[PDB]
């Protein structure tokens, strides 16, 4: 509806959530917002060229919104990372690559797995990550996010998994832009 009395909110929610997971520096010169799903075959793919930019280019940090389409366990996934993030924002990075690394659907079973690969402390599911769900598809929606994976990269939204070279040119482009 009147998404017109919001708009302008949109930019603090997207690159500014405490809630959501942040990989890289609190202060960067350019900030990539990727919506995501661990149960998201593309999203796997996409995850770990999303770090090696970090990697590369320190003034990047990378946002992660938690889109879980795929089912319950996409929910449980994304609430048990987001949880983490909130409690321990130190152990979320470890526990995100284990989630993303599993190629098998996942089930509680490999949920748990992932937790205890990456080191990462039991915690107790709340509300609060229900809502933060809830904010990123608002967030998507107003975006024009059509699937997962789908990242905010300056002016565009680039949907899909994108080869790495173009990937760091985009990055590059828009890092010089800012």
């Amino acid at each position: 509806d009147q998404e017109k009395q919001i708009e302008n909110l949109i930019h603090a929610a997207l690159f500014n959530d405490p809630a959501s997971p942040r990989i890289g520096a609190k202060h960067p010169k350019l900030t990539l917002v990727n919506f995501t799903d661990y149960n998201c075959p593309y999203c796997k793919q996409l995850d770990p060229m999303l770090e090696k930019i970090v990697q590369k280019y320190p003034d990047v940090a990378v946002i992660i919104k938690p889109l879980p389409f795929k089912g319950e366990s996409s929910v449980l996934a994304a609430r048990i990372a987001l949880t983490t993030w909130r409690e321990h924002p130190q152990q979320f990075l470890a526990l995100h690559e284990k989630l993303m690394q599993k190629r098998v659907y996942h089930t509680d079973d490999s949920i748990k797995q992932a937790q205890q690969k990456a080191g990462a402390t039991p915690v107790t599911l709340d509300e609060k990550s229900m809502e933060t769900i809830r904010t990123n598809l608002q967030l998507a929606r107003l975006v024009g996010v059509q699937g997962t994976p789908a990242t905010i990269i300056g002016d565009e939204l680039i949907p899909g998994a994108v080869p790495w070279d173009t990937l760091e040119a985009v990055v590059k482009e828009k890092l010089a832009s800012a």
